């Protein structure tokens, strides 16, 4: 109640505690993870002898990143709505195309989400921050004034202090984001003085999102504070935290989740020590009477790949009737599927966040989605729903399998029925439109290459209803 | 405020610090990378025995390079704009053709970008610089005066000092580029004196791009400084940095990225040491370890294998040739998986290539990772394209294009369009040619003939879009307009052929 300065010291104490805990624990964990990733010596490499370290997490990343790239960065069909059936063609595909054509294709493409996966994998936490800027440079036709725009960036998760008792995104009572915000940004803000920290004095700044109440009442909503150096700040009530804090494994109820290093450290250790023992054996055999050993050790070497086989990389070969249907049961129940699954729903929250961040006010922009025309999306409905089913453990039928199955089955059916029964009884051109259309989006040429629409058109009456009837 | 000389010493100190850090770390890393690449001995090779080194990164590079050549050095369809639907044919494909037909096909071809790729796979960073020069040699018809053109080149990446706290292109507060700029260039500029450094005196020069404020106010935009030797310089308010700092991997939050050497050094080391092991095993199996005493055979058995056959000692009859126990060929098995190691890292196409006869080239040879690799180059090259577009959006020339036809307006006053696209060559739709070839052709043609027999040409696609039907085939064959115009949308020949004789047949 009526707090103006005690909030500053309370936030400073929270920042210090988060610094201590997060820095010590998570920083040491990620340093160990990086040393394992980079093949750095584990410290047990005694001097005077080779301490070669074999990297194992790196190739695991090498297999699993491209799978994510296909399952996410492939078209705008990844995530949908399925809203009320009547009110879908008005906005559903329109809003979905807007949000994905913004995020991809307008917000540094895959780079932000690529680094998001990188952070959630190597360094145990993948989180990004959504923010706004102003568009400038009009003609003073092309008057680009008063336009404001929304970006998202990696938060540099090394600078993402947060209370450890959250275990979820919408549970943290104190969110800290550390940045530089150099003296140019300070003069843009208008502060005349400086802090402990040549014009550019490498100053450091921070931003805090936390629930508080300085109005002499009950606990109010989120508050955004531009706590830089205990100086002029930008205090403002907030509505939604734009963070996603991926854990990459959905660990038990804690804010951050364990990484690939936390599970393959033992495998890397055993591989490195056994190969070092192999080279030491080769040495002692070269100098030499010490009895020799057997190659069966190398045989166990093999199952270490099966170890990466048993953890994540079940596809030891290139890929793990009708020639191995469903791509051989998704390469014998590939786990990356479920991985993509939770990653998808994480993006779901982000897909909500930006939507609200866009549902307030952006601009009068239109879409080039297969056609000209899109209403002003500054006042849409949120629809309070989001769907990521068709790319994962749900329907999730990847391109080629459903492609070949549907095409050959419906084509043999169509020819058989046309010969025997006819087009009238079963599917007709009204739905042969969709028959062509699934192929169109299978090869990615939906509207422009092939229209093939003919539902009820001026060409329909003259072709389907005049000459096809009087022929 | 009002700095004119302290800026010189400040930039000098920044240059020295960048020299120290970049030289030491990155230069030692790339020296090790080059020694690995060239098969140089690693330094562990004891004297008196072979130092054979097996090169492994070389074939990896020689396999990944051609794929990049196909996915980039093939047509100008790599990048599109897709602006507002109606206002695309005006500039979108027009500006796309301008930028591609200039960059490729007018700037020394693919060479530099090839090396650019080479850089990002060997130098650990692929970065190029974009500049301008003036056109000359008029007739005094062909009066070519004061024309200028925009070029791009390798920055000699050993001469690309930059602060280590950027982690991105548009984050560096100090960009340094070192060059020679010999005395001919100096006399062109007009400096009368020289520096510490025959007419050509191997002088060295540098250029700095850095944001500062010498006007007594807040930090201004970038500044371009021709800091050569603390002498006459060319300072200028600069806005755009023409660099791309590839890393070929999109590594974590740092400016320069690790390369193929930094991940395959262990593989090369183990391969070389094991093949040297194999040949040393061959040796010791050839000789056999014969041990003699002192006082007999003073000449060390002649290493037990010469043109003697009989050792001969003096009078003792024990003789101690011990046969070193043989090994098994199962060691060779690891040999195989080492290629699979190159398979597991980047080269999954161990064979020539990694229903409907392996659809989409068998899922791009079983999820070929280079796609995502190629992907990053896209989102890098886009920026460069945008950059060069600006270099042509300010002022380039009034010349036209030969894109399938004569006619192109002046390219000095387009909009920037503030966006590009890279979905047609990579992890996006972006599948290589023959997949679309086979799929589109047989599929849509068999639907078309079935409907023409059943429904007809009018109900589905007509010649207005049979135009495009032929067009995907033409672009797959590379002869789009001139060989096969096939246009007939609504034309004077259309009315006499499609609307007169075809209707009154």
């Amino acid at each position: 109640p009526m707090d103006d300065e005690q909030v500053l010291r309370h936030l400073d104490q929270l920042v210090n505690d988060a610094l201590d805990f997060n820095s010590s624990e998570l920083s040491k964990q990620r340093s160990e993870a990086l040393k394992y990733y980079f093949g750095e010596p584990f410290g047990n490499e005694r001097p005077g002898k080779s301490g070669i370290v074999s990297r194992d997490v790196q190739e695991t990343v090498d297999w699993i990143m491209p799978s994510l790239m296909k399952v996410f960065t492939s078209g705008g069909q990844v995530v949908k709505y399925e809203p009320d059936t009547a009110e879908d063609v008005e906005q559903a595909e329109q809003e979905t195309e807007y949000v994905n054509y913004l995020f991809m294709r307008k917000n540094e493409g895959f780079k932000v989400m690529f680094d998001w996966f990188q952070d959630t994998l190597m360094m145990k936490t993948g989180v990004v921050k959504v923010y706004v800027e102003e568009v400038l440079k009009p003609t003073f036709i092309r008057k680009d004034k008063k336009k404001r725009e929304i970006k998202v960036l990696c938060v540099k998760p090394e600078n993402f202090l947060v209370d450890r008792l959250a275990t979820c995104i919408d549970d943290a009572r104190f969110l800290c984001h550390r940045e530089k915000y150099t003296v140019s940004d300070l003069r843009l803000l208008g502060v005349p003085e400086d802090v402990i920290e040549e014009a550019n004095r490498e100053v450091w700044a921070s931003e805090c999102y936390t629930l508080l109440d300085v109005d002499g009442d009950g606990i109010s909503e989120l508050r955004r504070i531009l706590y830089v150096g205990d100086y002029i700040i930008s205090n403002e009530p907030w509505d939604c935290r734009p963070f996603a804090d991926l854990n990459a494994y959905r660990i038990a109820h804690k804010f951050h989740g364990m990484s690939v290093y936390d599970k393959i450290r033992d495998i890397q250790e055993i591989r490195s020590v056994l190969m070092r023992n192999i080279m030491d054996n080769i040495y002692r055999t070269n100098q030499g009477e010490t009895p020799q050993l057997s190659g069966e050790v190398y045989g166990m070497l093999d199952r270490l790949e099966a170890d990466r086989g048993k953890r994540t990389g079940i596809t030891d070969r290139t890929r793990g009737a009708a020639m191995s249907v469903n791509q051989l049961m998704t390469a014998a129940e590939q786990q990356i599927d479920l991985i993509a699954r939770m990653f998808a729903e994480t993006g779901v929250k982000r897909l909500f966040q930006l939507l609200h961040d866009h549902a307030i006010k952006y601009q009068n922009q239109e879409e080039v989605f297969q056609l000209r025309g899109k209403w002003v999306a500054v006042n849409p409905a949120n629809w309070r729903e989001r769907s990521d089913l068709t790319v994962t453990v749900g329907i999730g039928n990847m391109n080629k399998d459903q492609q070949m199955l549907h095409l050959m089955r419906i084509w043999e059916m169509a020819q058989a029925v046309v010969g025997g029964g006819g087009l009238g009884v079963l599917v007709s051109e009204q739905n042969l439109y969709n028959i062509l259309k699934e192929v169109t989006e299978n090869a990615g040429y939906k509207d422009p290459d092939r229209f093939w629409t003919n539902p009820n058109s001026p060409e329909a009456l003259q072709a389907k209803a005049i000459r096809e009837q009087k022929e």
